[PDB]
């Protein structure tokens, strides 16, 4: 790639933001060189369900020191379900294994699965502590699903910055924050995501595999974070956060995909 392409890409991100009534937080990192394409990289955004990557990583880290954990099956009843639980609603009673809950919350954004895992770890503060332990001094998880999706302007609960999340995604999926085998498992889960086809995935070429996690919330908040793996180049980290002025707004898959496409084409 080139510096002039990266600078031009950053201008294109400004122009893309100028087309909608909201803000765009964007970081893409070419891990061949650390080259960055960014917009509003240090502003806080409500992360909505993209925190489920950090959650699942924390669970994997705990499993590395407990051989029984991934197969532990956590029971729950119908009345324990929270809204948007497409997988866990099928297994009320005996419930699902911790590994299955991680896969459900990553691949279908299942909220009861997320809340069961947050409780397993000792509450939202345990997820924040895990983030700190991998070098993320920005990330904060304050609430559970579904309250963490309120995305109120000026509220710092359940927020991070695009730069902090891109460094964490890099360290988790590409680097050495997890052991080799846990990293592989987290990648596999996110590569099998079912909710991201219209976001980062829609902005990259057919041969690039994308391990991503989406988030959607109030104020038309539309997010996607992850790593794209071109077949014969270093991985590229993508972090896309968008949120709108109006509380009632819809999320914009097309904007998210366009932001990803701008960086994908600039890096090659």
């Amino acid at each position: 790639g080139s510096h002039m392409r990266n600078v031009a890409a950053e201008q294109q991100l400004r122009e893309l933001e100028s087309t909608f009534d909201g803000r765009l937080g964007f970081v893409a990192l070419d891990t061949a060189t650390g080259a960055r394409i960014a917009h509003r990289a240090d502003e806080r955004f409500p992360f909505c369900s993209t925190f489920k990557t950090m959650l699942s990583a924390a669970v994997l880290a705990r499993s590395a020191g407990d051989a029984a954990l991934l197969q532990r099956r956590i029971p729950y009843a119908k009345r324990d379900l929270v809204r948007y639980s497409p997988i866990t609603e099928k297994h009320v009673g005996a419930g699902m294994t911790v590994a299955e809950l991680c896969a459900a919350t990553l691949q279908y954004s299942d909220n009861t699965a997320a809340d069961l895992l947050i409780a397993l770890l000792g509450g939202p503060q345990a997820v924040t502590a895990y983030a700190r332990s991998i070098g993320d001094a920005t990330f904060r998880l304050d609430r559970r699903e579904t309250e963490l999706n309120t995305a109120i302007p000026g509220d710092e609960r359940d927020t991070t910055t695009p730069a902090a999340m891109a460094a964490s995604v890099r360290r988790l999926l590409v680097g050495d924050a997890l052991g080799t085998a846990q990293r592989a498992q987290l990648n596999a889960w996110m590569l099998g995501n079912k909710t991201g086809d219209a976001r980062i995935r829609a902005g990259v070429p057919a041969g690039w595999r994308v391990a991503d996690k989406t988030g959607t919330g109030d104020y038309g908040t539309g997010n996607d974070i992850g790593v794209a793996y071109p077949p014969d180049r270093a991985p590229i980290v993508f972090v896309v956060y968008t949120t709108m002025r109006s509380r009632n707004a819809q999320a914009r898959d097309d904007v998210i995909a366009s932001a990803a496409r701008i960086a994908a084409r600039a890096f090659v």
